């Protein structure tokens, strides 16, 4: 299937990039897949400068058509699996990882990643791994993606890095083999019910509300039902 | 006194920028201070691309002298009070706020902000405020700065915004008046004692270790003692 990978790092000697490349190599060496590997080195994503009003109320995004933002969104929507990797810089995601996320912020309340499987990878010296994995988990999960697996590599436990990447590969293979099917979590279902109540009182011209109506997100008992019934 | 301000926002219609400009005006309208207001609109900070090895082990920074990073560091070290503001984008600091922080990542374990008073401001629509304020608090505090005050403005409670900004001003004025003196927290003392033990086994050629030696960070019983003594 199609696998989209993005590593948010600009350091030429990045260990995050190295491990991410290693992961990609393992997957393709064991499976016949179409991988799209993107980084700040081969993809240009200008820093997000959008305004809440235009972005959410009007659904306007002028940047994506000016750089690689557009093609990235297309590949994301066309992928079966998404792999996001980030270095741990000052106990937080890297600048490029944060920008990647802000560049798709418009999907924050649209569950556009519903049906996709997300794998996260973060690399640190010895701390901050948990805060980064948790932030990535929450963001992509909120967007509707299923967190298939998360990996945190640390120099402290570098000897298990290969084994950790191999374990991620096994999870991915279960998806490629059709052994794992998209399933929403309680956290996601609650987020769904919560957002619906808010968007229900929004103006009829509000882009997000119109999107929900057009996608029939309102006429559904749950997020999982919506996905499999619509 | 000298006050350094940085708003990490690239959105022309930013409410964060507007609220930060308001705080700046309030302060200068009641006090004689030297304010340096920087943002991505008047300052150039390339996205951080540093490598841990070179940055911490060798103390190499190849970007600061290439753009506005150098002058920003100088103003930070010369300032008495530091004000950092950030929009709340997907429950995290903005891309530019994250970059600002990474661009001074080299000071992570040097306590170079010891003696400075930090004020943070984050602006959100309705949520994610606490995660952003808590992150800024931890980062700047860990770097030695005293968190003088924190403000979280939300559209949900926009009616108290002015009052919130006035409260920040009073805190700042007490510093300018010389009422509040720099004092470390238990969080910082523990970080200090913890770092020392680590940098004690480091190679004699390690930049961070040599820095602590030259600054006499080793010959001290506590971080606060170190500050008022050395
Ligand atoms: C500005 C900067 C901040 C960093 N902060 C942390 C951190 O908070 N925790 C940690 O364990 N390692 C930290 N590191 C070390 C990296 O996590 C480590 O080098 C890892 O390999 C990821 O970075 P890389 O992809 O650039 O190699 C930092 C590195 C830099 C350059
Ligand atoms: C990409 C993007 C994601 C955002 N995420 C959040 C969020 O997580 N929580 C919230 O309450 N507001 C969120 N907002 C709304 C902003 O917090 C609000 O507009 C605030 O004024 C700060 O942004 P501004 O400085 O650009 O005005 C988001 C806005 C954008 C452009």
């Amino acid at each position: 299937n199609k696998i989209f990978i993005y590593a948010g790092v600009r350091n030429h000697n990045s260990k995050t990039l190295e491990y991410t490349k290693r992961l990609s190599s393992i997957i393709s060496s064991r499976n016949n897949v179409d991988i799209s590997f993107r980084t700040p080195f081969n993809s240009e994503l200008e820093i997000s400068n959008s305004d809440s009003e235009e972005l959410f109320k009007k659904g306007i995004d002028r940047q994506s058509n000016a750089d690689d933002g557009g093609v990235i969104k297309k590949e994301l929507l066309e992928s079966d699996i998404i792999i996001i990797s980030s270095p741990v810089y000052l106990q937080n995601v890297s600048v490029d990882t944060k920008n990647f996320i802000e560049r798709i912020g418009g999907w924050s309340h649209l569950f556009r990643l519903a049906g996709k499987f997300v794998v996260t990878l973060d690399v640190a010296e010895s701390n901050g791994s948990d805060n980064v994995s948790e932030y990535l988990r929450d963001i992509f999960s909120y967007m509707g993606g299923q967190i298939l697996h998360q990996v945190s590599i640390t120099n402290s436990l570098k000897d298990i890095a290969e084994a950790q990447l191999m374990e991620a590969t096994y999870k991915i293979e279960d998806v490629l083999e059709g052994k794992i099917k998209y399933k929403t979590t309680d956290y996601q279902e609650r987020a769904y019910q919560t957002l619906k109540l808010i968007l229900e009182n929004y103006d009829s011209e509000h882009f997000e509300k119109m999107y929900w109506e057009k996608k029939r997100l309102f006429e559904a008992n749950s997020l999982e039902e919506w996905y499999y019934v619509e």
